[PDB]
Protein backbone atom coordinates (compact mmCIF):
# COMPACT_ATOMS: atom_id res chain seq x y z
CA UNK A 1 0.00 0.00 0.00
CA UNK A 2 0.86 3.66 -0.23
CA UNK A 3 -0.54 7.02 0.91
CA UNK A 4 -0.08 10.59 -0.35
CA UNK A 5 -1.36 13.72 1.36
CA UNK A 6 -0.86 17.41 0.80
CA UNK A 7 0.61 19.43 3.66
CA UNK A 8 -0.19 23.15 3.88
CA UNK A 9 1.48 26.01 5.79
CA UNK A 10 -0.69 27.34 8.62
CA UNK A 11 0.29 30.96 7.97
CA UNK A 12 2.31 33.27 5.73
CA UNK A 13 5.54 32.48 7.61
CA UNK A 14 5.40 28.67 7.31
CA UNK A 15 5.31 28.46 11.11
CA UNK A 16 4.02 24.88 10.80
CA UNK A 17 2.29 22.63 8.31
CA UNK A 18 -1.05 20.82 8.59
CA UNK A 19 -2.10 17.64 6.85
CA UNK A 20 -5.66 16.30 6.77
CA UNK A 21 -6.16 12.98 8.60
CA UNK A 22 -9.30 10.83 8.63
CA UNK A 23 -10.14 9.34 12.05
CA UNK A 24 -12.97 6.97 12.85
CA UNK A 25 -16.11 5.71 11.14
CA UNK A 26 -17.68 7.70 9.55
CA UNK A 27 -14.49 9.66 8.97
CA UNK A 28 -13.78 12.73 11.08
CA UNK A 29 -11.17 14.82 9.29
CA UNK A 30 -8.72 16.70 11.49
CA UNK A 31 -5.76 18.79 10.37
CA UNK A 32 -2.69 17.47 12.15
CA UNK A 33 0.89 18.69 12.48
CA UNK A 34 3.09 15.83 11.25
CA UNK A 35 6.03 15.82 13.64
CA UNK A 36 9.15 13.71 12.98
CA UNK A 37 10.44 14.84 16.38
CA UNK A 38 7.78 13.15 18.52
CA UNK A 39 5.83 9.91 18.61
CA UNK A 40 2.29 10.57 19.82
CA UNK A 41 -0.79 10.97 17.65
CA UNK A 42 -2.97 13.23 19.78
CA UNK A 43 -6.07 15.27 18.98
CA UNK A 44 -8.34 17.92 20.30
CA UNK A 45 -11.49 16.06 21.24
CA UNK A 46 -14.90 16.08 22.84
CA UNK A 47 -13.02 15.40 26.10
CA UNK A 48 -10.82 18.50 25.89
CA UNK A 49 -11.52 21.05 28.65
CA UNK A 50 -13.96 23.45 26.98
CA UNK A 51 -12.07 26.63 27.91
CA UNK A 52 -8.99 25.23 26.16
CA UNK A 53 -10.71 24.74 22.78
CA UNK A 54 -10.75 27.83 20.50
CA UNK A 55 -11.70 27.06 16.91
CA UNK A 56 -10.08 23.62 16.50
CA UNK A 57 -11.92 20.70 14.97
CA UNK A 58 -12.43 17.99 17.57
CA UNK A 59 -12.51 14.21 17.43
CA UNK A 60 -15.61 12.76 19.09
CA UNK A 61 -14.98 9.08 19.76
CA UNK A 62 -18.61 8.43 20.77
CA UNK A 63 -19.62 9.20 17.15
CA UNK A 64 -17.18 6.66 15.71
CA UNK A 65 -18.41 3.08 15.42
CA UNK A 66 -14.80 1.81 15.30
CA UNK A 67 -13.52 3.71 18.37
CA UNK A 68 -12.64 1.71 21.47
CA UNK A 69 -11.38 3.05 24.78
CA UNK A 70 -7.90 1.72 25.48
CA UNK A 71 -8.67 0.89 29.07
CA UNK A 72 -6.38 2.37 31.68
CA UNK A 73 -4.15 4.18 29.19
CA UNK A 74 -3.09 7.77 29.67
CA UNK A 75 -0.59 10.06 28.00
CA UNK A 76 1.20 13.29 28.80
CA UNK A 77 3.74 15.09 26.67
CA UNK A 78 5.91 18.19 26.86
CA UNK A 79 7.54 19.71 23.81
CA UNK A 80 10.79 21.63 23.34
CA UNK A 81 8.91 24.93 23.11
CA UNK A 82 7.43 24.41 26.58
CA UNK A 83 3.97 23.45 25.34
CA UNK A 84 2.19 20.32 26.60
CA UNK A 85 -0.94 18.20 26.48
CA UNK A 86 -2.35 15.09 28.14
CA UNK A 87 -5.35 12.79 28.22
CA UNK A 88 -6.63 9.27 27.63
CA UNK A 89 -6.51 6.93 24.63
CA UNK A 90 -8.77 5.29 22.09
CA UNK A 91 -7.92 2.94 19.27
CA UNK A 92 -9.60 3.73 15.96
CA UNK A 93 -9.14 3.64 12.20
CA UNK A 94 -6.81 6.35 10.91
CA UNK A 95 -6.18 7.14 7.24
CA UNK A 96 -3.65 9.49 5.68
CA UNK A 97 -3.87 10.20 1.97
CA UNK A 98 -5.54 6.87 1.22
CA UNK A 99 -3.37 4.75 3.56
CA UNK A 100 -5.41 3.16 6.34
CA UNK A 101 -4.30 1.80 9.71
CA UNK A 102 -6.78 -0.04 11.90
CA UNK A 103 -6.30 -0.09 15.67
CA UNK A 104 -4.19 3.08 15.75
CA UNK A 105 -3.77 4.69 19.17
CA UNK A 106 -5.54 8.05 19.02
CA UNK A 107 -4.62 10.05 22.09
CA UNK A 108 -7.53 12.21 23.15
CA UNK A 109 -6.60 15.47 24.87
CA UNK A 110 -8.24 16.30 28.16
CA UNK A 111 -5.85 19.23 28.67
CA UNK A 112 -3.74 21.32 26.30
CA UNK A 113 -1.43 24.24 27.05
CA UNK A 114 -2.19 27.78 25.93
CA UNK A 115 0.02 27.64 22.83
CA UNK A 116 -2.20 24.89 21.42
CA UNK A 117 -5.47 26.61 22.36
CA UNK A 118 -4.26 29.81 20.73
CA UNK A 119 -3.53 28.11 17.42
CA UNK A 120 -6.89 27.49 15.79
CA UNK A 121 -5.36 25.84 12.73
CA UNK A 122 -3.77 22.79 14.41
CA UNK A 123 -6.18 20.07 15.56
CA UNK A 124 -3.42 17.86 16.97
CA UNK A 125 -0.10 16.18 16.20
CA UNK A 126 0.85 13.03 14.33
CA UNK A 127 4.21 11.81 15.59
CA UNK A 128 6.67 10.22 13.16
CA UNK A 129 9.75 9.75 15.35
CA UNK A 130 10.48 6.28 16.77
CA UNK A 131 7.84 4.55 18.88
CA UNK A 132 10.25 4.34 21.82
CA UNK A 133 9.36 8.00 22.53
CA UNK A 134 5.61 7.37 22.67
CA UNK A 135 4.25 8.58 26.01
CA UNK A 136 1.27 6.25 26.51
CA UNK A 137 1.29 4.49 29.87
CA UNK A 138 1.25 1.76 31.05
CA UNK A 139 1.48 0.21 27.55
CA UNK A 140 3.50 2.26 25.06
CA UNK A 141 1.84 2.62 21.65
CA UNK A 142 3.13 2.58 18.09
CA UNK A 143 3.21 5.49 15.65
CA UNK A 144 1.06 5.56 12.53
CA UNK A 145 4.17 4.85 10.44
CA UNK A 146 5.22 1.93 12.64
CA UNK A 147 1.73 0.41 12.34
CA UNK A 148 1.59 0.94 8.57
CA UNK A 149 5.15 -0.17 7.83
CA UNK A 150 4.65 -3.86 7.12
CA UNK A 151 1.84 -3.10 4.65
CA UNK A 152 3.72 -0.39 2.76
CA UNK A 153 5.25 -1.12 -0.64
CA UNK A 154 8.55 0.17 0.84
CA UNK A 155 9.08 0.99 4.54
CA UNK A 156 9.58 4.71 4.03
CA UNK A 157 7.86 8.05 4.18
CA UNK A 158 8.95 11.29 2.55
CA UNK A 159 8.59 14.95 3.50
CA UNK A 160 8.45 17.53 0.71
CA UNK A 161 7.63 20.78 2.49
CA UNK A 162 6.92 23.92 0.49
CA UNK A 163 8.28 27.42 0.90
CA UNK A 164 5.18 29.61 1.26
CA UNK A 165 3.30 26.88 -0.61
CA UNK A 166 1.78 23.44 -0.08
CA UNK A 167 3.86 20.28 -0.21
CA UNK A 168 3.47 16.56 0.25
CA UNK A 169 3.89 13.67 2.68
CA UNK A 170 4.10 10.29 0.93
CA UNK A 171 4.05 6.90 2.59
CA UNK A 172 5.41 3.73 1.06
CA UNK A 173 7.08 5.09 -2.08
CA UNK A 174 9.62 7.59 -3.35
CA UNK A 175 8.23 9.97 -6.00
CA UNK A 176 11.16 10.22 -8.39
CA UNK A 177 9.58 13.25 -10.11
CA UNK A 178 9.65 15.29 -6.89
CA UNK A 179 13.37 16.06 -6.69
CA UNK A 180 16.34 16.90 -8.89
CA UNK A 181 19.61 14.98 -9.10
CA UNK A 182 20.14 12.07 -6.72
CA UNK A 183 19.11 11.33 -3.15
CA UNK A 184 22.07 11.14 -0.76
CA UNK A 185 21.52 8.81 2.16
CA UNK A 186 23.16 9.18 5.53
CA UNK A 187 23.28 7.12 8.75
CA UNK A 188 20.72 7.51 11.53
CA UNK A 189 21.09 6.89 15.25
CA UNK A 190 17.84 5.91 16.95
CA UNK A 191 19.39 5.96 20.45
CA UNK A 192 17.46 9.07 21.51
CA UNK A 193 14.33 8.06 19.58
CA UNK A 194 14.84 10.71 16.89
CA UNK A 195 15.84 10.75 13.24
CA UNK A 196 19.33 11.76 14.35
CA UNK A 197 22.10 12.16 11.81
CA UNK A 198 25.41 14.00 11.25
CA UNK A 199 25.74 16.78 8.73
CA UNK A 200 29.19 17.08 7.19
CA UNK A 201 29.40 20.88 7.40
CA UNK A 202 28.12 24.21 6.19
CA UNK A 203 28.68 27.31 4.07
CA UNK A 204 27.33 30.85 4.41
CA UNK A 205 26.30 32.47 1.14
CA UNK A 206 28.96 32.08 -1.53
CA UNK A 207 31.58 31.37 1.13
CA UNK A 208 33.81 28.34 1.34
CA UNK A 209 32.39 25.14 2.80
CA UNK A 210 33.52 24.30 6.33
CA UNK A 211 33.90 20.56 6.88
CA UNK A 212 32.72 19.82 10.39
CA UNK A 213 30.43 17.21 11.94
CA UNK A 214 27.09 18.54 13.17
CA UNK A 215 24.90 15.97 14.94
CA UNK A 216 21.22 16.87 14.86
CA UNK A 217 17.67 15.71 14.26
CA UNK A 218 15.41 15.97 11.23
CA UNK A 219 12.32 17.50 12.83
CA UNK A 220 9.33 18.53 10.74
CA UNK A 221 7.59 19.75 13.92
CA UNK A 222 10.15 22.48 14.62
CA UNK A 223 9.91 25.68 12.58
CA UNK A 224 13.49 26.90 12.58
CA UNK A 225 17.05 25.65 12.09
CA UNK A 226 18.92 25.39 15.42
CA UNK A 227 22.69 24.95 15.13
CA UNK A 228 25.80 25.44 17.31
CA UNK A 229 26.54 29.01 18.39
CA UNK A 230 29.73 29.13 16.34
CA UNK A 231 27.88 28.28 13.13
CA UNK A 232 25.00 30.66 13.83
CA UNK A 233 27.38 33.53 14.67
CA UNK A 234 29.23 32.97 11.39
CA UNK A 235 25.94 33.17 9.49
CA UNK A 236 24.59 36.36 11.10
CA UNK A 237 27.99 38.09 10.88
CA UNK A 238 27.27 38.31 7.13
CA UNK A 239 24.08 40.35 7.70
CA UNK A 240 24.68 44.04 8.45
CA UNK A 241 22.96 45.06 11.65
CA UNK A 242 22.08 41.55 12.78
CA UNK A 243 22.41 40.88 16.50
CA UNK A 244 21.43 38.39 19.15
CA UNK A 245 18.73 39.90 21.31
CA UNK A 246 18.22 38.41 24.75
CA UNK A 247 14.93 40.32 25.07
CA UNK A 248 13.43 38.97 21.84
CA UNK A 249 14.93 35.50 22.30
CA UNK A 250 17.38 35.11 19.43
CA UNK A 251 19.00 36.67 16.40
CA UNK A 252 17.16 39.57 14.80
CA UNK A 253 18.10 41.53 11.70
CA UNK A 254 17.01 44.67 9.87
CA UNK A 255 13.97 43.86 7.78
CA UNK A 256 15.65 45.88 4.97
CA UNK A 257 18.44 43.27 4.69
CA UNK A 258 19.00 40.77 1.91
CA UNK A 259 19.83 37.46 3.60
CA UNK A 260 22.57 35.14 2.35
CA UNK A 261 21.84 31.50 1.68
CA UNK A 262 22.94 28.76 4.05
CA UNK A 263 24.28 25.42 2.81
CA UNK A 264 24.45 22.22 4.84
CA UNK A 265 26.28 19.01 3.95
CA UNK A 266 24.77 15.57 3.58
CA UNK A 267 27.75 13.32 2.95
CA UNK A 268 29.48 14.81 -0.09
CA UNK A 269 26.20 16.43 -1.20
CA UNK A 270 25.00 19.95 -0.40
CA UNK A 271 21.55 21.36 0.36
CA UNK A 272 21.15 25.10 -0.20
CA UNK A 273 18.64 27.04 1.91
CA UNK A 274 17.87 30.29 0.05
CA UNK A 275 18.19 33.46 2.09
CA UNK A 276 14.48 34.24 1.88
CA UNK A 277 13.71 30.96 3.74
CA UNK A 278 15.58 32.41 6.75
CA UNK A 279 13.30 35.49 7.06
CA UNK A 280 10.57 35.11 9.72
CA UNK A 281 9.34 38.66 9.47
CA UNK A 282 8.81 41.47 11.94
CA UNK A 283 9.23 40.59 15.60
CA UNK A 284 5.97 42.42 16.26
CA UNK A 285 3.46 43.94 13.86
CA UNK A 286 4.94 47.03 12.20
CA UNK A 287 8.48 46.50 13.50
CA UNK A 288 11.50 46.92 11.22
CA UNK A 289 13.36 44.27 13.24
CA UNK A 290 12.90 40.82 11.71
CA UNK A 291 13.32 37.43 13.35
CA UNK A 292 15.96 35.06 12.00
CA UNK A 293 15.27 31.51 10.85
CA UNK A 294 18.68 30.19 11.95
CA UNK A 295 19.13 30.28 15.73
CA UNK A 296 21.52 28.88 18.31
CA UNK A 297 20.88 25.43 19.77
CA UNK A 298 22.94 26.28 22.86
CA UNK A 299 20.84 25.32 25.84
CA UNK A 300 18.48 23.10 23.79
CA UNK A 301 20.96 20.27 24.13
CA UNK A 302 20.55 19.14 20.53
CA UNK A 303 20.83 20.61 17.04
CA UNK A 304 17.55 20.67 15.12
CA UNK A 305 17.13 20.57 11.35
CA UNK A 306 13.63 22.00 11.42
CA UNK A 307 11.38 23.20 8.62
CA UNK A 308 13.75 25.99 7.48
CA UNK A 309 16.25 23.30 6.50
CA UNK A 310 13.92 20.48 5.52
CA UNK A 311 11.79 22.56 3.15
CA UNK A 312 14.88 23.16 1.01
CA UNK A 313 15.01 19.40 0.33
CA UNK A 314 13.11 16.29 -0.58
CA UNK A 315 13.64 14.18 2.54
CA UNK A 316 13.38 10.38 2.82
CA UNK A 317 12.71 8.85 6.22
CA UNK A 318 13.80 5.26 5.57
CA UNK A 319 12.35 2.96 8.23
CA UNK A 320 14.14 -0.19 7.06
CA UNK A 321 15.58 -2.47 9.77
CA UNK A 322 18.55 -0.12 9.84
CA UNK A 323 16.98 3.31 9.38
CA UNK A 324 18.60 6.01 7.23
CA UNK A 325 17.76 9.52 6.03
CA UNK A 326 17.95 10.70 2.43
CA UNK A 327 18.17 14.26 1.13
CA UNK A 328 17.81 15.56 -2.42
CA UNK A 329 17.66 19.04 -3.88
CA UNK A 330 14.38 19.97 -5.55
Amino acid sequence: STGSATTTPIDSLDDAYITPVQIGTPAQTLNLDFDTGSSDLWVFSSETTASEVDGQTIYTPSKSTTAKLLSGATWSISYGDGSSSSGDVYTDTVSVGGLTVTGQAVESAKKVSSSFTEDSTIDGLLGLAFSTLNTVSPTQQKTFFDNAKASLDSPVFTADLGYHAPGTYNFGFIDTTAYTGSITYTAVSTKQGFWEWTSTGYAVGSGTFKSTSIDGIADTGTTLLYLPATVVSAYWAQVSGAKSSSSVGGYVFPCSATLPSFTFGVGSARIVIPGDYIDFGPISTGSSSCFGGIQSSAGIGINIFGDVALKAAFVVFNGATTPTLGFASK
